[PDB]
Parts: C-alpha cells; structure tokens; sequence
C-alpha cells in the first residue's frame, strides 16, 4: 500500500520511465531499427513496431538482439545515477507478451521478467519506489507502436482480453505479494487504452473492476492499483470504484503532452505554460488520487519517428496520415542538437518544465517521460539535466511560482 495524497516517501512522486527497455519504441532507439533499412533513399523493410520486429527477423536473431539489447539499455549503473539526481520512483513498461503469447505471437517471450525483476531489485538497493506497467495488450489496447502492435484495436475482443487478463492477474498476485509491497507502489491494469475508440463499458466491468476483485479478494493484498485515464476528460473516472462503494488503493494515471496535435504546437510558450499549470489545477477536483505518468518537456514532435516509423512531424508540416495532413509552423532542423537551440528556446523549454513540475507537484506528483533514449534531447531527461533544462536539484527554479502569476 501507498498513500498518493500522504506519501510516506514525504515528497510527491518524482520519477522516471525506462522507456524503451522492455518494450521497444523505435524513436527511443532508433539504431534497433534502422539495422533494418537496405536502401538509404527509403523505408522499405524497416519494421514499425516490436511486433514486426520479432517477425521479420524470426524468433532465434530477435532473441539474441534482444537479449543484447535487454542487458545493456539499462543496467544497474543507471539506477544509481537516477537516485543521485533525487528522482524517487521508476515506471517500467512491460508488454503481455513477455509472460504469455498468443498461438500466433512472433513475440520473444520469458526473458523479460528476469529484468524486470532486476531492476526491483535494483530499484530497492537505490531507495526508489517502483510502478510496474503493463504497456502493451494483446491485439493492442490503442493501436500505438509503443503497445508493441501499430493500427491494431483487438484490446478487448474476448479471445485476446483472455490472455491479458490472465497476464496482467499474474502480475497482481506477483508483484503485491509481502516481499514487493515496499518497493513495487503501483501495478497500473493497461496503458493508455485510446479510450474514444473503446466500448468503455466493456473495459471496466471486463478488465478493470475484475482486477480489482481478484486482488483485494482473491490475493487479499493490499497493493495499488493504478488506471490510466484512457484519455477520457477530467473528473470522468470520479464516478467509478468510489470511495463509498468501498473501494480503496486506486490512482489515476494522466499522461500530458502538447506536441501531438497541430493546435497545441501552435501554442505560444505563454499558452504552453497556461496549460500546464491548468493540468494541475484541475486534478484537485478530482475524486480519486492522481499521478501524473508521463510528461515531456517536448514543445515540439520533431524527434525522429516520434509519430512512428514512415512518419514526418506535424511542427513542420512533413506529418501526413492518409486523407489528415499537418501545416508548416516551425524548423525541425538539428531538433535535437543543443548547438543549434537557441537562448530563447531554452529558456521558453526551461520554463515550460518548471511549470508542468509545479502543476503536477500540486497533487500526486509525476513520472517524466524517458530517462534516456538514443539520440534525442526534448525526450531525454540525463540530455535535459546535462544541458540545465531540467531542475538539478529537482526543486531548483529558475523561474518560481510561474503558475501562481498567471493573467495576461
Ligand atoms: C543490488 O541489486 C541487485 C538486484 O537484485 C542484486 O543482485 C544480486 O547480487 C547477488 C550478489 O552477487 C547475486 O547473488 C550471487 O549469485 C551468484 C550466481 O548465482 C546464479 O547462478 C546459480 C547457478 O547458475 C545456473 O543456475 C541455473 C538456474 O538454477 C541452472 O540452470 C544452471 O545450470 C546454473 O547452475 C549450475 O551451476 C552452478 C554454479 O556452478 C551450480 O551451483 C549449480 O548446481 C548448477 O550446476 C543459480 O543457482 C542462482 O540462482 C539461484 O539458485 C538457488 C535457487 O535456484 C539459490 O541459491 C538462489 O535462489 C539463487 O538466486 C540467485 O542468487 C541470489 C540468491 O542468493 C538472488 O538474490 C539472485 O536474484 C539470483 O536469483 C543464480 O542465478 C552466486 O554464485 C552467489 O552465491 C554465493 O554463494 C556463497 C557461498 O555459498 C555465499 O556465501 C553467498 O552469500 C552467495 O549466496 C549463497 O548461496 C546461494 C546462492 O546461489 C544463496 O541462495 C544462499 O542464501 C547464500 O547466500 C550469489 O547468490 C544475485 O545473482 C544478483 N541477483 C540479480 C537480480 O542479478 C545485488 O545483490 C544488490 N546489491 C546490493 C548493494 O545490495
Ligand atoms: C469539480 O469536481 C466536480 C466533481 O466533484 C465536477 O463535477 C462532475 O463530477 C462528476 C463526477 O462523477 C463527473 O462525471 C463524469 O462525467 C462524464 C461526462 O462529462 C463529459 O460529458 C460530455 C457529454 O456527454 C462528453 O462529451 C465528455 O467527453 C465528458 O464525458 C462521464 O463521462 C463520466 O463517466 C460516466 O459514467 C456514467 C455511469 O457509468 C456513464 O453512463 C457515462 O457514459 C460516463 O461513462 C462521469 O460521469 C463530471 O464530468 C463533472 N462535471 C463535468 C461535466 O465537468 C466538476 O466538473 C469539477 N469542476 C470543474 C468543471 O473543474
């Protein structure tokens, strides 16, 4: 058990994402993917996702790239450094497939758990706190290359359903078990299931409140549970596994993001900023404890393969998806090189950092998205730090109380 609202860690949740890791995300680690690429005009052969990873190179090759890749991208070391930069928590993604694979899976499967339960282990020896995430559902809970399956939506057709139900009750009776619950404060059911798309009814009363069930009453744990919003607006979970109704131990996991979406790149760093101290401000209203899992100090979706394998950036204008296009705004030249980011630019991303820090501090706490990637910097938060664009210590401001003088 953990008290989101009254933490004993005394602090709000400060954490990071091992992004990439267990379940590969071709802009985190672009080199996986362009080890593929045959001619260098085009990518024609280059897999979009983990899934046609493992199939295009057949089970024995995408085990030993794996394992190399497993054993490297994350080794104890950078736990160490994580908990030297006064981060308190570490969110891993893991997908289904690691503990069970359809019949007809390319998937490598039972290695993954080994590592993860390293890095518990890793996690406790640091003093970190530890979610364990379920990424990644079977048929694809939002048709996401980081599910692990791109444009797929069989999340909750109830052959597949079966088999992530049956993964993730693995996963609670584990991980919620005596010797977890001091390290492991968190097991959130799916992540971001695209909620739009879904029968949401089906989801809670087939996957979410089952999960409940079985571990308050079959595992008897008391154990945390934590439910992404599933993209829905504020307040919509209030109403589900109340307090009244008896139900205790469930947060709410909003991710936050203004880089996705033509309008919010056209944001000006002002409103940029204007939105994330609303972000904060509007969970403390909310009716259930929060968290913040994923951020970014991204103001820009210029990152390579950001928007996955085959696509442009819509900050740009080189973003196109069938009949949807994108409009030119700004450069994406050497996006991610600090050489060519000029003063402004890294004051207005600075400020935009301390602002979704303040915001989600206010409540709950926050986990930013990506520790470490390959080669980008608006994703990277040791490329941040590095280069002062996110707070070392964490509580240092450059630019106090921004959410607090807010009018023009
Ligand atoms: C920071 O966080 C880190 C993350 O948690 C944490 O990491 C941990 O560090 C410790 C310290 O170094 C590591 O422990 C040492 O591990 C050494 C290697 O052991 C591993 O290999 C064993 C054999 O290898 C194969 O195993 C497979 C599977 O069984 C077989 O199929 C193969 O055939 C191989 O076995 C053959 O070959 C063997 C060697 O010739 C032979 O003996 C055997 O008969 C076969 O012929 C493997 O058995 C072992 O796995 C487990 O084995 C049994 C149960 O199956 C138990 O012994 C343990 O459960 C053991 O678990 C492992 O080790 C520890 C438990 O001690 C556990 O925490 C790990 O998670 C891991 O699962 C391993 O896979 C060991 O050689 C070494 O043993 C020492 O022996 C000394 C002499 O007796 C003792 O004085 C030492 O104390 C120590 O342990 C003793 O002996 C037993 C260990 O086997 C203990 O059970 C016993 O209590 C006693 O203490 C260490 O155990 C650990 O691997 C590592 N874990 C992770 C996650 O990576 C780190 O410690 C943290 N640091 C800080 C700062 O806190
Ligand atoms: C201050 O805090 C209070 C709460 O103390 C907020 O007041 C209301 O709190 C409710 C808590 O139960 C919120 O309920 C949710 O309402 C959602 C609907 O809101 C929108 O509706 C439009 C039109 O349908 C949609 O387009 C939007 O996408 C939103 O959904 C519900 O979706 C949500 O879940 C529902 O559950 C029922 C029962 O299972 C289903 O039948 C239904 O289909 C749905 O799944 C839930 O009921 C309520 O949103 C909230 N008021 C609103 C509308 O903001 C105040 O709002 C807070 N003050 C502010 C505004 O900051």
């Amino acid at each position: 058990y953990y008290d989101y609202d009254h933490g004993s860690l005394g602090e709000p949740i400060r954490g990071v994402n091992i992004g990439g890791w267990l379940l590969l995300e071709p802009y985190i680690t672009p080199s996986l993917f362009e080890a593929f690429r045959t001619n260098d005009d085009n990518d024609e052969g280059i897999p979009v996702d983990e899934y046609h990873f493992c199939q295009y190179l057949g089970k024995d090759l995408a085990k030993s790239r794996l394992q190399s890749h497993w054993s490297t991208f994350y080794q104890e070391q950078d736990f160490a450094n994580i908990a030297s930069q006064g981060f308190n928590l570490v969110r891993i993604p893991i997908g289904y497939w690691a503990f069970q694979i359809l019949d007809d899976d390319p998937y490598v499967s039972g290695l993954q758990e080994s590592y993860l339960d390293q890095a518990i282990g890793w996690a406790r020896n640091n003093s970190l706190k530890v979610w364990v995430d379920l990424h990644g559902a079977a048929g694809s809970q939002n048709g996401f290359d980081n599910s692990g399956l791109r444009d797929s939506y069989k999340f909750l057709e109830d052959s597949n359903l079966a088999v992530t139900i049956n993964v993730l009750n693995y996963i609670l009776k584990k991980y919620s078990a005596e010797e977890y619950l001091d390290i492991v404060i968190g097991i959130e059911l799916i992540n971001e299931p695209l909620g739009p798309v879904l029968d949401m009814d089906k989801m809670k009363n087939d996957y979410l409140a089952p999960a409940y069930e079985y571990l308050r009453n079959n595992i008897k744990s008391d154990q945390v549970i934590i439910i992404h919003d599933a993209f829905q607006p504020y307040n919509y979970w209030d109403d589900f596994m109340t307090e009244n109704d008896g139900y205790w131990g469930v947060t709410i996991d909003h991710h936050h993001y203004q880089v996705f979406a033509s309008d919010q790149l056209e944001r000006s760093i002002d409103e940029h900023i204007k939105v994330a101290c609303e972000w904060g401000t509007g969970v403390l209203n909310e009716s259930h404890w929060i968290v913040c899992g994923e951020f970014a100090a991204a103001l820009t979706d210029c990152i390579k393969w950001l928007n996955s394998v085959g696509f442009g950036a819509r900050y740009d204008g080189s973003w196109v998806n069938g009949d949807q296009t994108s409009s030119y705004i700004g450069s994406c030249a050497n996006n991610d090189d600090i050489a060519y980011w000029s003063d402004e630019r890294k004051e207005n991303t600075r400020r935009y950092v301390e602002a979704q820090l303040d915001a989600f501090e206010m409540r709950g706490g926050w986990i930013i998205w990506c520790y470490k990637t390959e080669s980008s910097l608006e994703w990277d938060a040791q490329r941040l730090m590095f280069n002062g664009l996110f707070p070392q210590p964490l509580t240092d401001r450059k630019y106090p109380n921004q959410c607090g003088t807010i009018s023009n």
